[PDB]
């Protein structure tokens, strides 16, 4: 048998989102369908649809109301807390009011619909845990998450609960700046003391971390920042040059065509990333406005001099966490670049400056290091199982095949349809009643593919995957009919035995005991009773590692 | 040295029950093996073995008369209570009369065994000590446990009862809604007087309770409620409703199926929590009867109207405390929300409607207070310790390692397993007496996997782990010989020593003398000599704090 599933790293951002794996003695950060390293952290809701990402950044200029971004900045919050107050003056989407519990209100297929912000976070982890799973080949439950250092309790389980949601076990929310040191092995490479400053510039927030380790043990000794200072301002100054130099070149106003402004906008975006790699950048938009194209150019320098004030003001919070910490600055031994923005020539000109030109850490790419971080102590905690003695009797191969056909969720289902569909599903049933397992899942098809939100359609069709040990084929049938309907019994009893059958001694037992409750089976009780020795002896040693990590 | 071991905090409910810990500054509610924070309060019996909590509510469709609830209702009263006589024609297993007490009687593998209601509960609070000593990988004995305010003298003795027999110090029996109080820092936040209103709906019973706490002193004003008014109710309506409609749709009776009805009842109970969250609930059933699949929605309206009746019925009980107590409605300064059915938006709604739109306390998880509460206190009568200068000499390091194998009570001894496991026995003495101390232990675990009930293996284990300066080990192992026999003397001995090692100062004075009364040893009698000092001067504070709470 080739390696256990992985489990994945994910770093859930305020404007991007990263996921990361470690195989084979590295970390893989993963690419999604579009092709990038990190995914916005955006969800956008139409007349047809649901869109995650990429997708639902992109159409923001033609669906402002309805597109929803930094669920992050409202996530674990009340609605009555000042800081969503001031921030609800500046997004164009509604958030209501649900008894002191923030909801984003959106249009979604002709009807009014809320979401908490656990929610809507919720999908873009599900949209990173499938993009993890399109790497592997292989569906994925175990993750660790990332949140910055200033987050309450109300604001970590807030975060816990929106993984659940996406179906994902939490096995560890971690700090942001943690996952970076780990990422640059700050914890194991140490023999004694030393003292470490991350500086994260992200798309909205920007932190300050002084972390002491030793014994390879983080302590967080001090916090600071702007939760509203990022690469997202630094466009604003963009645009705003470039609309006034329209008015100044070409004699118009451009700021109340809202589709003319993003296409500004997101060309200065591109235009801000160049000038990192290079001292200047060219600006060519076809059709403007109006009918005008605006082609263009600007300095590094000059950009520089638009952001003045923002980049200059990176250096306060370094000044203030210092002094918190009760430390010089000649006292941190290891300086860290993360953030997407700390790509920035000037940005670390001004740091290495005020650390009298000392060598910083980069070499992790900065928008990855965080989900790298992530993706290792992911590793630690799964590969914890190796100091066990745990009997593997029962546990076959992984099955490798490519993923079966599932439903459209959003396609139109006719009357017919239910039907045609509903016949398929008795001709399947005979089919393996009479013992043609491949028969019996090709009609499941036909069926699935005709109505894609029965769930007994995708439970069924897992039973038959079970009998022909492929269970990964399985889980991912399982874990559909679980998102249609989370309630239904079959399909937790059905991801138990796959599970079983590939050695997920944890993952078994949850859903063999869930499939127990709504619906017990002698077959799922016995089931859950061999399984149970294994999980609890992997489970009591995770915590005890977690106990001595604690202190 | 890490913390002394904690004291827990345990509801033991009429249909659940729940346990807590006080640790690092906050209270964790602990999850058992199948991950619920709560347990159902259900003991099991059958051909091969005995069940608890989860197991043994899930079989109940397959083996009715021998799965015992509701212990609490018999709990402290005699055969010829008219509440028992009341209570015994709606339950199916066998109530017997033994001497004007109690016993529930069962089949338990193929013999006929009776129990008092402490002894089923004792099975109970066991599984939450277990459940406990899981998370904490170490043994528990101090607990508080709760009971209802209208419990008499006779209840609550028996109640410690029940804590005394599943091996626990019941520090204090206390309020339920007391304990609901405590959670919510009600006694620690005032500096005046302020009056208290609990709102208790529970699985069987709902339970309003007024108290009135100053100067840091709980007073119970009035109690009223319906000790027949509860969620299993509501699960009867949709039950009755959905059968009716399986007529309807389906052409066919169901009634007289039992395990088709449970299977129904099982679905109600899922479908009820989830229209909690959400304003309709679907519900699958693979083959409910006859070969015939039940798939069918409710919406939260719907539930609302077949409960009409009961939920209405929780506002008059409201209305009678408060004519008790000899105060209006406007006078209550807090209103707090416990028992897991106040998670009903209806019985939340008419709440506040009764009290013009005013706040609920409900921020701690309603099925969790009790058991929160009590794990706060739990922590301060041990924490009663600090304010006295008790010399700490000879107290040894927590031992951390993962627990020993232990036997398995319930499987099959062969008459050749009786020779093999006594010589081991023999050739382990050897290893001990020669000075081998991990020999000694591995052959002793030898003699005790094929030998699981001999009660001087795990004594005698314990002896060479008190050696090894592994007493928590050393417990366990004296834990289960005192269960198979609490008549032997060794381990009581062994314990004494064990305690004493971890400076667990009164459970070392009682073992020690038990000990030196059952068995006299020079050694023992020092040992509670050098002892007992320590033990009077806690025993002695924490009394004197009780009397002052007393007034
Ligand atoms: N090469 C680059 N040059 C300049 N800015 C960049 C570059 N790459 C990313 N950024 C900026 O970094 C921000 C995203 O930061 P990142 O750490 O990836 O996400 P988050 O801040 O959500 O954690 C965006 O504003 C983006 O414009
Ligand atoms: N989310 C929920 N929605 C509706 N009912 C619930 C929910 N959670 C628990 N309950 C109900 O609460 C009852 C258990 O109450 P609880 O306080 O936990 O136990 P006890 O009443 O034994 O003290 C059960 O009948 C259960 O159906
Ligand atoms: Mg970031
Ligand atoms: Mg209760």
């Amino acid at each position: 048998f080739m390696a256990k599933a992985a489990a994945i790293g994910i770093d859930l951002g305020t404007t991007y989102s990263c996921v990361g794996v470690f195989q084979h003695g590295k970390v893989e950060i993963i690419a999604n369908d579009q092709g990038n390293r990190t995914t916005p952290s955006y969800v956008a809701f139409t007349d047809t649809e649901r869109l995650i990402g990429d997708a639902a950044k992109n159409q923001v200029a033609l669906n402002p109301q309805n597109t929803v971004f930094d669920a992050k900045r409202l996530i674990g919050r009340k609605f009555g807390d000042p800081v969503v107050q001031s921030d609800m003056k500046h997004w164009p989407f509604q958030v209501i009011n649900d008894g002191d519990k923030p909801k984003v209100q959106v249009s979604y297929k002709g009807e009014t619909k809320a979401f908490y912000p656990e929610e809507i976070s919720s999908m873009v982890l599900t949209k990173m845990k499938e993009i993890a799973e399109a790497y592997l080949g292989y569906p994925v439950t175990n993750a660790v998450i990332t949140v910055p250092a200033y987050f309450n309790d109300s604001q970590r389980q807030a975060t816990k609960d929106a993984g659940v949601i996406a179906g994902l076990n939490v096995l560890r929310i971690i700090n942001e700046p943690t996952a970076a040191a780990i990422a640059y092995g700050l914890d194991r490479t140490g023999k004694g003391e030393r003292n470490v400053l991350i500086f994260d510039l992200g798309g909205g927030t920007f932190d300050v971390s002084i972390l002491t380790i030793d014994d390879g043990i983080f302590e967080v000794k001090a916090t600071a920042g702007d939760t509203h200072l990022g690469g997202e301002d630094f466009d604003n100054r963009l645009v705003n040059h470039f609309v006034e130099e329209f008015k100044r070149k070409h004699k118009k106003d451009i700021s109340q065509n809202k589709r003319a402004v993003r296409r500004l906008r997101t060309a200065c975006e591109r235009a801000k990333r160049t000038l990192s790699s290079s001292t200047q950048a060219s600006l060519e938009i076809d059709s403007l406005f109006e009918g005008i194209d605006f082609y263009t150019s600007i300095t590094r320098a000059r950009f520089e001099e638009l952001c003045s004030d923002l980049f200059r003001s990176t250096l306060e919070p370094v000044e203030k966490a210092l002094r918190d910490a009760k430390l010089d600055k000649a006292q941190i031994h290891d300086l860290v670049l993360v953030g997407g923005s700390t790509r920035i020539p000037k940005v670390q000109k001004l740091l290495q400056d005020f650390f009298n030109g000392r060598d910083l850490n980069k070499s992790i790419n900065p928008d990855e290091a965080v989900a790298y971080g992530a993706a290792v102590q992911a590793a630690i905690l799964m590969g914890l199982e190796s100091d066990l003695e745990i009997d593997n009797e029962g546990v076959i191969e992984a099955d490798t095949d490519a993923p079966q056909e599932m439903g459209d969720e959003n396609a139109e289902i006719t009357e017919a349809m239910m039907d045609e569909a509903n016949e398929k599903k008795g001709a399947a049933i005979d089919a393996l009643n009479d013992g043609e397992l491949q028969k019996a899942i090709d009609l499941f098809t036909d069926a699935i593919k005709l109505n894609p939100r029965l769930a007994i359609l995708y439970a069924k069709r897992a039973s038959v995957f079970v009998k022909l040990q492929k269970p990964n084929a399985a889980i991912r049938d399982c874990d559909r009919a679980i998102e249609i309907n989370p309630d239904s019994a079959q399909p937790y009893k059905w991801r138990g035995k796959a599970h079983r059958l590939l050695g997920h001694w944890e993952e078994a037992a949850r859903d063999l005991a869930l499939a127990c409750k709504l619906d017990y089976d002698e077959d799922a009780s016995a089931m859950l009773r061999e399984v149970q020795p294994r999980a609890q002896k992997i489970a009591e040693h995770r915590r005890k590692y977690e106990r001595k990590r604690e202190e």
